[PDB]
C-alpha cells in the first residue's frame, strides 16, 4: 500500500514504508537545492574578494601581487560602499602563485589591514599596524608546508590560512601632492626569493575601465565559488560545505562542468540565495536598533576572526560583506577619538524602504560625537555602490560648508530634486531606485558609545 | 514600484529593489527551515548514540560509565541492524560526568571498538585492538584542557575530541558457558582520577525493558540534538552548523525553549529530514553497485574518521548510521579471511522495493567466499531492526543445516509463508511491510574482494 504525507516541499509518498522512487528523486533534488542556497550565503565574503582579484588579474591585468591606486570617483565607483573622501591603495593576489610576498610600506599617514579570502583580519597596517605609520616590511607567507619554518628577522611575518589575500589601505595624508608624489610611489610589493629579494613591484594606477568586485549572479556566482575552492586549501570549518557541494558538481581538483540538472538547481539557488542575502542583511536579527525606536543599527556585525563563542559568524559575515568590503578594529572603534564607527539605515521613520523618487530629511543634532568629522553617504540597494546621480556626489560631509541651523543642528535632504534653501545640504537620488546610507563617525567620542547623544530616523518629507 | 519573481520557494516580491517585508519574513523562515533540515541529516550518527546513552542512563539506570550485556534476542532487539549470532557488551557515557575512565578487558576472543559521539573510531578493542585479545587497560581521557597532560604508564591512553563515547564489543567466544561465566564477569570499567583508582564497575545485564536507540522524531529529535550540543564541546567542523541552529532556538549553554514559530519549522524539518535520510541511504549515489547489473552495494560507505580528501563524510555517515551502529576496520575487511564485509540490498531484480507480502528467492552460488560462514539477516525498513516474525528468526546462516542444491548452491526464500520443500531455508516476512537485508561475509576471501565470485539480485517469485 502507498501512503502520502503533505509537506512544505511537496507530497511525500511511500510504498511499503520505503519512499517512492519519485519521492527519493524529489528529496535529493530538494537536498541539493537547500545546500546550494545555504552555500550561496556561506560564500558571500570570499566571492567579493575573488571577483576583485579577477578584475585585477584579467581586466586591469596588474601583475599577480601588484597593488593599485584607487583615487578618483570613477576608479573607486566599483568599490562596494566606498568611502567618498579617502583614496585607497588596494591589492589582492594568490600566495601559491606569488610565493612569499613582501609589502614595503613607507612612513605615511595611512590606515589599513590585510585579510584572507573570507575577509578575516590577518594584520593591521600602517598607523594601526606594527609599523605604526613609521613604515616597515610585512612578509606574507603561503600556508603550504614548504614554508612552515620561514621566519626571517626584519619582517612582520604574516601567516594566512588561505592562499588568496587582500591588502587595503586608506590614505589619510591631507596633502594631496604628497599623496601622489611621495606616499603612493613609495609603496611596493616584492617577491621574497629565499631572502635574496625579487624586483620591487610599484603600485599601478587603476585604468579607465567600468569595473566592480561585487558577487555575480546566475551560474557566474557558482563558477567563482568553484574558483575560490581551487585556489585555496580546504579548511576544517568548511569541510561540510564541501561535502554539500560535491553533488552540485563542485569539488576541489575537478573542473566545473555542471549537468543541465545541476545548472537548473544552481540558477534557482542564486535567485533565492540573493533574496535570502538581502533579507538577512536588511533585517539584521542578530543586531538590535542602536537607538530605541529608530531604524539605525551598528553596520559591522562581524568580528575580526569570525568566531563567536560557540559558532562562526556565517550570518553576520553574510550581512556585512553583502554590502561592504574589509573590516578591522579601527572600523569598529570603542576608543574615544579613534578610528570610525558605522551606522546604517535602509528605512524612513514609517518603516518604509528609502526610494529615490521621494524626498527625505535627516535632522542631525548639534555636537555630533565625532572628534574629526561625520558624513552620510548614499548607496544604491541593488549594487551597493556609491549612488550615481546628475549632481555627481553621493555624500554630504561636515567638512563641507553646510547650512547649519540656529541651534547648531544640520538638516540633510536627499531627493531627486534639491530642497529650496538647502541645495548644499542634499545628495540627489534616483526615482524608483532604492537606497540606503552609512552615517560615518570619524573619531567617535564617549557620547557616541554610551548613547547619551542620539539622532532620529530619516523622515519622508 | 513592485516587481514579482517566481521561485520554487514562492513568489519573491520587491519594492524599489528591496525585498518586501513579507518576502524578508518568508526568506528568513525558508532559511531556518533549510538549515534545520540539513542539520537533521548532520545529526544522524550522534542522535543514535545519545539516545542509547539516554536509555542506559534513564531507563536501564546503569551507573554512568557502566557497560551492559546484550545477550538474548529481546535484549538485542532494540539494536539497529543487530547481529543475530553474536552477543554484545556495550556501554556509552559522558566523560565530563565520569572523569577519566578505564576499560579493563580480559584475555578473550572479542572484537570491538571505541567511538566518539559522531561515531568516528577512537581505538579498536580486543583482537583488532592494542591488547590483541590478550587483555589490557584502556584509559579514556576527557577532552577538557584539565587532562591535557594525563598520560599514565601501563595504559592504552585514548583521547576523544568529544565527551560522549561508545564502547562496543562482539563476543566471538564459541563456548557459551565460557562467555557468561568467564568473559563478561571479567570485563569492567573503573574511575581513574589522579591515579587513585575507583571501584571497578561490573558489566550489568540488560533488564526486561522494550527499548531502542534509533533517533526519534518530531520535536523529540531536536530536544536530543540540543542535548548532544550541551553534553559535548563545540568542534571546529561543526561551528557553521551551530551558527545555523542558533535562530531555531538551539545554542550551547542555553535551554531549549522553542517558540511556536520555531516548533512549526522544526516539526516540518523532522518530517522532510527523515524522508531525505531514507532517500540518501537507499539511493547511495556515492556508491556503485558491487556487482554490475545488481542492486547489491558495499554497506559501509563511511570511513573511520569521516574524512575524505577534501570533505567530511556528511552523506556517507548519514546513510550508514541511519540504518546501522558502529564501524571499524574489521567491519570493512580487506584482508583475506579476516573480519567481515557487508553487502546490502533493498530491492529485487526488477528494482522494486522488497515488501513482506511477496515471496522472494536468493540464489547463493557455491563456494561462498567466506572462510568462516555467511548469513542473510532481514531487517524492517521503518525501524531498521531485526525483523519481528511469527517464526521468531530474522536470518538464515550457513551454520544452519540448510538444504543444499546438487551443484553446491543454496536457495534462500523470503515470504509471509514458507516455500514448500525449503521450510528451513526461509526467513518469513510481514505483509505490506518493507524490508532489506545485510549479506554478511565472515572472513571474506580474495574471491570476495576481486569480485571473481558473483551473486545475483533477490528475485520476486
Amino acid at each position: 500500500q502507498e501512503t502520502v504525507v503533505p509537506s512544505r516541499v511537496g507530497d511525500l509518498k511511500f510504498e511499503s514504508d520505503f519512499p517512492t522512487q519519485e519521492t527519493m528523486k524529489n528529496m535529493l533534488n530538494e537536498m541539493d537545492f537547500q545546500r546550494a542556497t545555504q552555500a550561496y550565503l556561506w560564500g558571500i565574503p570570499a566571492s567579493s574578494i575573488m571577483e576583485w582579484l579577477n578584475v585585477s588579474r584579467n581586466d586591469f591585468k596588474f601583475e599577480e601581487g601588484q597593488m593599485g591606486f584607487f583615487n578618483t570617483l570613477k576608479q573607486k565607483q566599483g568599490i562596494i560602499t566606498a568611502n567618498f573622501t579617502t583614496p585607497y591603495v588596494i591589492g589582492t593576489w594568490n600566495l601559491e602563485k606569488t610565493g612569499p610576498l613582501i609589502i614595503n610600506l613607507p612612513e605615511a599617514k595611512m590606515a589599513g589591514m590585510m585579510l584572507d579570502v573570507h575577509q578575516r583580519v590577518l594584520s593591521d597596517l600602517s598607523l594601526l599596524g606594527p609599523d605604526k605609520g613609521k613604515g616597515g616590511k610585512y612578509l606574507i607567507v603561503p600556508p603550504g608546508e614548504k614554508y612552515k619554518d620561514l621566519n626571517p628577522k626584519g619582517y612582520y611575518v604574516i601567516r594566512p590560512k588561505t592562499n588568496v589575500v587582500y591588502g587595503g589601505i586608506r590614505i589619510l595624508e591631507p596633502d594631496v601632492d604628497r599623496v601622489v608624489k611621495q606616499v603612493v610611489p613609495n609603496i611596493t610589493t616584492q617577491p621574497y626569493a629565499d631572502g635574496k629579494l625579487g624586483r620591487k613591484i610599484p603600485v599601478a594606477q587603476v585604468p579607465e575601465i567600468d569595473w566592480t568586485h561585487i558577487p555575480k549572479d546566475g551560474l557566474e556566482y557558482w563558477k567563482t565559488i568553484h574558483q575560490i575552492i581551487q585556489e585555496n586549501p580546504v579548511e576544517e570549518r568548511d569541510r561540510f560545505v564541501m561535502a554539500q557541494l560535491k553533488f552540485l558538481g563542485i569539488e576541489k581538483g575537478k573542473p566545473f562542468n555542471p549537468t543541465e540538472e545541476q545548472k537548473k538547481i544552481l540558477l534557482e539557488a542564486s535567485k533565492v540565495g540573493r533574496a535570502m542575502a538581502q533579507s538577512n542583511d536588511y533585517t539584521k536579527r542578530f543586531t538590535q536598533p542602536y537607538w530605541k525606536g529608530t531604524n539605525w543599527k551598528d553596520a559591522i556585525s562581524v568580528s575580526l576572526d569570525q568566531r563567536s563563542e560557540n559558532y562562526d559568524e556565517l550570518d553576520e559575515r553574510a550581512a556585512w560583506f553583502y554590502e561592504a568590503i574589509t573590516v578591522s578594529r579601527g572600523m569598529k572603534s570603542t576608543i574615544p577619538g579613534f578610528g570610525q564607527r558605522y551606522l546604517v539605515t535602509y528605512q524612513d521613520s514609517d518603516g518604509n524602504w528609502l526610494s529615490g523618487e521621494h524626498t527625505y530629511k535627516l535632522h542631525v543634532p548639534a555636537n555630533v560625537p565625532a572628534s574629526n568629522f561625520w558624513s552620510t553617504t548614499v548607496y544604491d540597494e541593488n549594487n551597493r555602490l556609491m549612488i550615481i546621480n546628475d549632481a555627481g556626489s553621493p555624500d554630504i560631509s561636515s567638512r563641507k560648508n553646510l547650512k547649519v541651523n540656529s541651534d547648531g543642528s544640520i538638516d540633510v535632504y536627499y531627493g531627486p530634486k534639491p530642497v529650496k534653501g538647502y541645495e548644499n545640504n542634499w545628495v540627489q537620488t534616483n526615482p524608483g531606485e532604492g537606497w540606503f546610507t552609512y552615517f560615518r563617525f570619524y573619531g567617535p567620542t564617549e557620547k557616541m558609545f554610551d548613547k547619551s547623544w542620539t539622532m532620529g530616523d530619516i523622515e519622508l518629507v
